């Protein structure tokens, strides 16, 4: 199984200078959830953003430097080497392997963040057309989570 996971505000921002632009428990607990126990892969740019591996799970890093070889963290240096991962393999950003894996996923799992920011990324346009609303679920906001947030899952029709 091949997913998309990603936040997105009502412009389709993800990203700001290599960082989100929201603070938003919810979705980080959202990403913890669904990815335990399962595979993420994440181009280089992310990884880095992040900083080190995220525990209890696979990562893996795709990117071009052969000189990557980083403890807890599997590296690829093709979108096919995606295909060989067994198990539940979740996209994990950002705006590059979006673009290139967005036609490819199952299904995408999506937290759409009800407002707009400003960004330097962005998730690729997509249409309901092509995408089926498996669930959609109001996120709840509280003194911690202060942004309207609702969890999408599509799946491609
Ligand atoms: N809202 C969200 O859910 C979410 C999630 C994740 C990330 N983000 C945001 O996304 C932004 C980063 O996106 P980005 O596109 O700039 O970076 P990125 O996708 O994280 O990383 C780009 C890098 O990945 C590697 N890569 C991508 N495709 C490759 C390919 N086909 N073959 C070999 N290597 C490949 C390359 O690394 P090398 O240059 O080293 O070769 C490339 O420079 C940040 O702002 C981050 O905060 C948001
Ligand atoms: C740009 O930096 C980050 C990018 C991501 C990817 C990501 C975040 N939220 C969602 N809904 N999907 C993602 N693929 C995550 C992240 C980032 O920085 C913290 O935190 C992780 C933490 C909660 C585990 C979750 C995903």
């Amino acid at each position: 199984t091949l997913s998309i996971l990603v936040a997105h505000d009502l412009q389709r921002v993800i990203g700001f200078e290599n960082q989100l632009p929201w603070h938003l428990p919810n979705d980080l607990k959202h990403v913890k959830k669904l990815s335990t126990g399962h595979t993420l892969v994440m181009g280089r740019k992310t990884f880095e953003s992040i900083g080190k591996p995220l525990p209890n799970r696979r990562n893996v890093v795709l990117t071009s430097d052969t000189s990557f070889n980083v403890e807890g963290v599997d590296v690829i240096h093709s979108i096919e080497d995606i295909y060989q991962l067994p198990g539940h393999v979740f996209i994990f950003g950002g705006q590059t392997l979006y673009e290139e894996m967005i036609d490819k996923v199952d299904d995408m799992y999506i937290t759409v963040i009800e407002g707009k920011f400003r960004g330097d990324t962005f998730f690729p346009p997509y249409t309901f057309e092509d995408w089926e609303v498996a669930s959609s679920v109001e996120g709840k906001l509280d003194e911690k989570n202060t942004i309207p947030h609702t969890f999408l899952h599509l799946i491609r029709k």
